[PDB]
């Protein structure tokens, strides 16, 4: 059977996905796709705030029913918990100069250094992929000085995960004078293909019915103009 209310842990420090007003109320894309689904579900859903680290723990020990925190569906993840259809895309993407002809492949960015945060999924990917086939990936302890550096000609262009970069720098007065370059880096492993629902494996009948939900409300329009109060692009992604 399908809960009297889904308990939903989401770490509320991630904008415009999961963050807190300043009143406290949940707030984000994540928070008006969660809400939107159960409504549809018809069920009764409670927002509960936790740690990132502790949400698939939670989920595990059943103190929660469902992960909506901008959880990348990665294979790791798979081998632990279930995900609903993907909710939208985390991908990461590289930033450069505006008009700088890098792309996100070995033959543009052989010599080139690329800043990355250290402990960032950005990190390891790039140290997996890029690092050991001649690409100079340059590890930072400090995000702010990524961008500085990157400003500063330090760097030929830095590895972000693209909404954060698309929020934090390039909306930012800083950062007029640079854009993505080329395309966003997929990559299943390090990124999911999206960010999903997380649910127990056993959850069927909870993953069906927020899956039925996620399609439902996209193909009606609903998805879109919830996407376009904090985007301009195809948040969605492929």
């Amino acid at each position: 059977a399908l809960p009297q209310t889904v308990r939903i842990g989401t770490d509320t420090t991630y904008a415009p996905f999961s963050s807190k007003d300043a009143k406290g109320e949940f707030i984000g894309f994540d928070i008006d796709l969660g809400n939107e689904m159960c409504k549809r579900m018809q069920v009764k859903c409670t927002w509960v705030a936790s740690d990132f680290d502790a949400l698939i723990p939670s989920l595990k020990a059943k103190k929660i029913d469902a992960i909506i925190s901008s959880l990348s569906i990665t294979d790791k993840a798979q081998q632990e918990i279930a995900f609903s259809d993907k909710l939208y895309a985390a991908d990461s993407r590289l930033i450069a100069a505006k008009g700088s002809p890098i792309q996100p492949t070995l033959e543009s960015l052989k010599g080139k250094h690329v800043g990355v945060l250290q402990g960032s999924t950005q990190e390891a990917y790039a140290n997996d992929n890029w690092r050991t086939k001649g690409v100079d990936v340059v590890a930072y302890a400090n995000q702010d000085l990524i961008y500085s550096d990157l400003t500063a000609g330090r760097l030929d262009a830095a590895l972000q995960d693209e909404v954060a970069a698309s929020e934090g720098f390039l909306k930012q007065p800083a950062g007029k004078e640079y854009a993505f370059a080329g395309p966003s880096v997929k990559d299943k492993k390090y990124f999911g293909d999206g960010t999903g629902v997380g649910l127990r494996k056993d959850d069927t009948e909870l993953k069906a019915a927020f899956d039925k939900a996620l399609t439902e409300l996209r193909q009606d329009g609903t998805y879109d103009k919830m996407a376009k109060k904090y985007f301009d692009f195809n948040v969605y992604g492929d």
